[PDB]
């Protein structure tokens, strides 16, 4: 057919109950993730094509970058709790991968400050139980799908995007194939 299991997507032999409708995993250490976000704008083009009523979720992962990797998962929980994802995503990606000026939890914090989040507000969030549970949620979602690489996207805890079964000659075409595939899977 046009969309084939094993080609543009795979099916989880072990489906995950109660999963978010569209769930994306990434790491700020992840070079393809930088491309996805900063160059391809995958998350955004997927949104543009999703049906009525389907929300997207994006989680950070621990398994890249060691200690700073875990700090970034906690900062992303802070970003989600404060709703400032669209203000820190670019400076966090460039800080880790472009300028390489993020080397510590303090440097991560600087990005939020520079983005206009008050220190007292950032510190309160960082240390909060609501952020701890949001860290736990990110960790659980990754564990539920046995996640060992990013970027990754899952639809309804049943399907996993398979971008390798796509052409990259033209960047624009790949992004839309990716987005169209997510829409197809959502409507399944």
């Amino acid at each position: 057919a046009q969309y084939e299991d094993g080609k543009q997507y795979t099916t989880l032999e072990k489906p995950v109950a109660g999963a978010p409708q569209v769930l994306e995993f990434f790491s700020f250490f992840c070079p393809h993730c930088y491309q996805f976000e900063e160059v391809l704008h995958i998350s955004d083009n997927v949104k543009k094509k999703l049906p009525e009523g389907v929300k997207m979720t994006k989680y950070h992962v621990n398994f890249m970058g060691g200690d700073l990797g875990k700090d970034l998962t906690q900062a992303w929980a802070v970003a989600m709790a404060l709703g400032v994802e669209d203000k820190v995503t670019v400076p966090l990606f460039e800080g880790v991968q472009k300028t390489q000026t993020i080397r510590s939890a303090s440097d991560i914090r600087d990005v939020f400050i520079n983005a206009g989040i008050k220190g007292e507000e950032y510190d309160a969030a960082w240390n909060s139980f609501v952020v701890k549970s949001l860290v736990a949620q990110q960790e659980k979602a990754a564990a539920d799908v046995q996640l060992r690489g990013v970027p990754a996207m899952f639809v309804n805890g049943k399907y996993q995007l398979n971008p390798q079964g796509m052409d990259t000659s033209n960047m624009d075409v790949f992004v839309q194939q990716y987005a169209d595939t997510v829409k197809y899977l959502s409507e399944k």
